[PDB]
């Protein structure tokens, strides 16, 4: 069952074996992935998070981010530790009480403390639209049509070296899959469809690192949503999905009744499908209960290319149709050396006092804010352009902005910008050497918004900056509840920190 929009959510430690290998984890709702949190557009969500964690090897503090939800007027509920709150300590709870005006689509939630979401705290978050403009394109859209793609590690996250190339041990599809080494024939996930029906499959990358080449043997996929943004229909036979991205696609159950492989090939870790790694099963009602015998093609003739995507609505692009054609045009210098990432010469290390609390206490320019050099102010009611030229080791890096989606004016592997009708999204691959992926948005959401690579190991190694958007209006726009004001005193008392 789905939970929400008003619900408790307990965060616990437990042993799990999603690939046949037992390890302890950090779980929401007792499962991997966590339960789907769901509501309708414009609803009030009140997710009361109970921190019941006791195992220090995966951290006993926590904080949860609602990925892709704008949090307008509720910046304190966004979740990134030391940006918008101090962590919740064990034995305490915290009500994330916010609204979702003007958004409907496929989202997710995850820990936003250190690399803790890798240890298991990740689940889907769906905001349905009772008047969805795409409703007539499918018959079925429910918890059974959500498809999660996850990387899974046998080593606990707090034992992964900082700045290292860290590699997973299994790909999990809907929580199940097989290990790349010492492979055992552990259970594979089954997605069941009825011949003749059309399904809104909500594809969610809950990855901590790899991108996946996702396909379904014998089937094609008609994309209708990208990171919460409705798209024109685009039919493809393969989707390369980067960490934290989402797509909805229509699956037409139009092939013979049978079993078909679902494939998710990561860019690192195990390559291919031997022993049923990187796989799940699409089963038609009436098919024999047996593994598929289907083949992938040698090459995919209609792969997703990001520049083929266009919004369903007339969203356009803000600003002027040339590079630098914005009120505040930025170019970030994105680098890696010696185990640490940097942005504009500064490696991100979380501050002692969360950025939002520093601003509410009166710090009112970005040079007064800590960490020094890690906070850039943005002016209010202005068009922002951010160029993100690639080249830093460990790519391709999927960059994500909190508090906003953005027009993708230039995509990976294509030097031509699009000032007319590019897709809008919230997480974007910045590509490869020489690329100049560039995003635009307008500043109508006061508060500190994190910008970072969504490969969680890279974030931990410093690949982040904070956009302090409209510092002067942050306090008036974001009134804070007493429970939020209580978090830093409690956290610092528990950890013997003086501030
Ligand atoms: C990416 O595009 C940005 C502009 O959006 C380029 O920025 C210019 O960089 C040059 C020096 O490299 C400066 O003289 C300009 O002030 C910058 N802004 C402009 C021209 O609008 C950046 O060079 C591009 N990077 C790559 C690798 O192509
Ligand atoms: C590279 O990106 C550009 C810009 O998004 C793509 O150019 C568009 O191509 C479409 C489809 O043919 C035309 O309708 C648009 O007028 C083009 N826009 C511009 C500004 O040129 C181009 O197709 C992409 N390249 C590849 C190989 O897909
Ligand atoms: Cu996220
Ligand atoms: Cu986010
Ligand atoms: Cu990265
Ligand atoms: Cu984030
Ligand atoms: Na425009």
């Amino acid at each position: 069952a789905q939970i929400g929009p008003v619900t408790d959510l307990h965060i616990t430690n437990a042993n799990i074996s999603p690939d046949g290998f037992s390890r302890p984890a950090v779980l929401a709702g007792g499962t991997f992935p966590g339960p789907t949190i769901a509501g309708n557009t414009g609803d009030n969500f009140q997710i009361t998070v109970f921190n019941d964690l006791t195992d220090p090897s995966m951290l006993t503090d926590t904080s949860i981010h609602w990925h892709g939800l704008f949090q307008k007027g509720t910046n304190w509920a966004d979740g990134p530790a030391f940006v918008t709150q101090c962590p919740i300590i064990t034995g305490q709870s915290f009500d994330y009480n916010f609204n979702v005006p003007g958004q409907a689509g496929t989202f997710w939630y995850h820990s936003h403390l250190s690399t803790q979401y890798c240890d298991g705290l990740r689940g889907p978050f769906v905001v349905y639209d009772p008047n969805d403009p795409n409703a007539s394109l499918y018959d079925v859209d429910d918890d059974t049509t959500i498809i999660t793609l996850a990387d899974w590690y046998h080593t606990l996250a707090q034992q992964e070296p900082i700045g290292a190339a860290i590699t997973a041990d299994a790909t999990l599809i809907n929580g199940l899959g097989r290990s790349f080494t010492n492979t055992t024939a552990s259970p594979l996930s089954v997605i069941t469809v009825q011949s003749g029906k059309r399904y809104r499959m909500r594809l969610v990358s809950i990855s901590c690192d790899p991108n996946y080449l996702f396909s379904i043997d014998g089937h094609d996929m008609t994309i209708i949503e990208v990171d919460g943004v409705n798209s024109q229909q685009l039919t493809v036979d393969q989707i390369q999905i980067f960490a934290a991205q989402r797509y909805s696609f229509v699956l037409n159950a139009n092939q013979p009744v049978g079993n078909y492989w679902i494939r998710a090939q990561p860019n690192s870790g195990g390559q291919g499908f031997d022993g049923g790694i990187n796989s799940a099963i699409l089963r038609y009602e009436g098919a024999t209960v047996e593994d598929p015998t289907t083949t992938a093609p040698t090459t995919f003739s209609n792969p997703l290319v990001e520049t083929d995507l266009h919004p369903l609505a007339d969203l356009g692009v803000p600003g002027q149709p040339f590079r630098g054609g914005a009120d505040d045009p930025l170019v970030l210098n994105l680098a890696f050396a010696n185990g640490r990432f940097s942005i504009d010469g500064v490696s991100f290390v979380p501050p002692t006092v969360p950025v939002l609390l520093q601003i509410l206490s009166g710090a009112q320019n970005a040079q007064d804010l800590l960490p020094a050099g890690s906070v850039i102010s943005l002016p209010s009611n202005s068009v922002i352009e951010v160029a993100l030229p690639a080249g830093a080791a460990g790519g391709p890096h999927p960059f994500h902005l909190h508090g906003h989606n953005f027009a993708v004016v230039q995509s990976a592997n294509n030097a031509t910008p699009n000032y007319v009708n590019p897709i809008w999204r919230d997480t974007v691959s910045i590509g490869g050497t020489g690329d100049n992926v560039t995003i635009r948005f307008t500043t109508n959401n006061p508060g500190p918004w994190f910008l970072h690579c969504h490969i969680d190991w890279h974030l931990e190694a410093g690949f982040a900056i904070v956009f302090a958007e409209d510092i002067p209006d942050t306090a008036s726009a974001n009134p804070v509840p007493q429970a939020w004001s209580d978090l830093c005193p409690a956290y610092d008392q528990a950890h013997n920190i003086s501030t």
